[PDB]
């Protein structure tokens, strides 16, 4: 048994956010009907392409164990085959512009008619009555929109992105949350209802913490962790941190060996408030455990930095992995900056299915990453990725189109 | 109604991670019993307060609607009462160090013969099978181990954290997918299950578009949109790229007016790969148009930096709202890089129920991140976080205890 056994999904989505809760929506073992543009197909089919002519990974790696069908519902023909779709699904999700959906002849009124127990679930850029509605949102947009530029990076340089795709995927896991509470919802007033989530809001949501620095900074004129106190300056917004903490525990990103020739060879380093004894014993600085100018975070605030430094020395003489066993010992937090390449083989991940290895038919294997949650009652089984219109005629034969009636369809584009 | 109408919580989380999610279950009607350790409270509580001798907008932003029990589980009573606690809850979480739990008396095995319903949360640093298993992990520690640190920021600069919480709340919202699916499948099976949700793999998740990177990089030995092509190098690893789309359209992080003395007067813009006629006249450079240096994005990225350069002559002469307000309308995805002052302040952001105001005890106002998404037939009541052991009598009260026993739990100090 798996937990949406016998959920049907209708999927519009394309790209990366919306496909992301699908997917999931997938492995929890919900039938997701991916509907797709006739001859085209999702855009990640063809971008970002490692081997010619076939799929790539931007799309295989974000369509794990979905059914592809071509629909063109434009035409009156695609627009009757939806229909029927609406009326035997549990969710539609969809990541168009606004209106998209109304304009296909399915406004949420017309929707509710045919399957009020249909959950309809949004992903947009923005919130409704934004000033921003009909900005295109991808992934940077929204990360500036959201808080995170602003708030990540160097004091000294421009906002920057992260590379976690804190609009497209977190946007996705956000909607998912929305559309598993609305399945639970359900239960109780055996109605669908309408879940939007938008591309701003979920980063802002990750950025939480430093909304509660905002308000901190607005009331005091300071914030006694960041690096620009004692000695800097605040402006009226909280500032960029470069590898600040970011919480109750300072730290930093440090050296290690290699670190000329690769940008990877780095470790996390946290001066922990209750482990500063232990520190210096890992460093080897016994005059610094109960000199009052390092003995608590208050004193080292001010010469963090030289702190730092003095830790980098020992850092820089060997591996970040040798640096990281020899640390953990005494209970420092820390871990290496992992490269993709080191994700990508890392045999533990492997084993936790974290990074999951699938064959995909024309490819061969391919690497993704796996169900991030593990679950004690329920082993999710990652699948290949559709080919374009794979499980059309499938799909039209279970809403009882004939073999006739689905090559009809296929001759004059319906499908 | 309420998606979680009657689900009862026993949340023993602390810090980020493990509250935000219950401060979602609570939000979506679950009663979230927080339990506390007496006289101490979880240390958001106490860190980074803004006013003092109050809790901490740490602790109010993430633990609006609980109600807090103080509880020494270490005693008899304490683990009594939190036998009683398990037998009538449906869900149990924590974010503790492993088997702290077990510690205390009740085994995952234990705790399944009293309560067979029970779905036990786990959130770790990573994964059980992982060499890094007993390291403390922070916020930033995770980012370092999931490849976030790795591919953010500049090729010549080093990892850089992001300010997002792609380790803490990241972790609370994907092991409430993980709650909410297991709740899910709960119908069917009639029994809870245990979920487990690594820091880490977090990170990863959010990072999944990086390992397509990766493997396009041991495919080829190039990423054709990246910085670093055609004229800068490639080495075995996804390569920091700054300010770069992340996906098939690419980007950068502009200056507008105002921006030598305000860290926040930027932009993002994309050159969206279908939009290039309607870029070149936002910006009045027709001549770029039908050109082949410029009208391919294979021809523009090896000079893309002088075109964004171009770009920026016009950006930097006006405010970074009424620049997105110009280019939006020639259909050029961009928006602000919002200041979390501006985001505080919003009047759309709290329409929208994004950022919401809370009225405290003894505090008065606080700001919040609010429900991120948005249910067309459920809204969402945010209110006051709970003093500390503020909820203690009521919950034992629940559980059959007199005031009596109440009163000698306090003086024993079990409460």
């Amino acid at each position: 048994s798996t937990p949406l056994q016998g959920i049907k999904v209708l999927d519009f989505t394309g790209v990366q956010s919306g496909p992301s809760c699908t997917q999931m929506l997938a492995w929890f073992g919900a039938d997701v009907i991916k509907i797709e543009r006739p001859g085209v197909g999702d855009v990640t089919r063809h971008q970002l392409r490692d081997i010619p002519d076939i799929d790539a990974l931007y799309f295989t790696m974000l369509n794990s164990n979905k059914r592809s069908i071509e629909l063109n519902t434009k035409t009156a023909e695609g627009k009757e085959v939806m229909e029927k779709l609406i009326r035997e699904a549990d969710i539609l999700v969809e990541n168009f512009h606004p209106g998209a959906i109304d304009h296909m002849g399915f406004t949420w009124e017309h929707i509710q008619e045919i399957n009020p127990r249909l959950i309809f679930g949004s992903i947009k850029g923005f919130d409704e009555c934004s000033p921003y509605v009909n900005v295109k949102a991808y992934e940077n947009v929204a990360q500036a929109a959201g808080g995170a530029a602003s708030t990540t990076g160097f004091w000294d340089g421009p906002p920057l992105v992260s590379a976690a795709a804190l609009g497209d995927s977190n946007t996705g896991m956000h909607l998912l949350i929305g559309l598993l509470a609305a399945l639970l919802h359900r239960e109780k007033t055996g109605r669908g209802q309408r879940v939007t989530m938008s591309m701003q809001d979920a980063v802002l949501n990750l950025c939480r913490v430093k909304l509660r620095d905002q308000q901190r900074l607005d009331k005091l004129g300071y914030l006694e962790e960041y690096p620009q106190y004692p000695n800097g300056t605040f402006g009226d917004a909280v500032p960029r941190g470069g590898n600040a903490g970011g919480g109750g525990q300072p730290g930093w990103i440090l050296k290690c060996k290699g670190w000329e020739t690769d940008p990877n060879a780095y470790i996390y380093f946290t001066i922990q408030e209750q482990n500063w004894e232990n520190t210096c014993k890992a460093i080897g600085k016994p005059e610094w455990i109960t000199d009052p100018a390092y003995s608590t975070a208050h004193a080292r605030q001010p010469h963090i930095f030289d702190i730092f430094a003095e830790i980098e020395k020992y850092t820089v003489t060997i591996d970040k992995h040798e640096a990281v066993a020899y640390l953990t010992q005494f209970d420092i937090p820390c871990a290496p900056v992992l490269s993709m390449k080191e994700i990508s083989l890392d045999p533990s991940l492997r084993q936790s299915g974290s990074v999951v290895e699938v064959e995909q038919p024309l490819r061969g294997k391919y690497l993704t990453v796996g169900c991030p949650m593990k679950f004690s009652a329920f082993t999710p089984d990652i699948k290949a990725a559709p080919l374009l219109g794979e499980h059309t005629a499938a799909v039209l034969q279970e809403l009882g189109y004939s073999d006739d009636e689905i090559a009809a369809m296929k001759q004059n584009h319906a499908i």
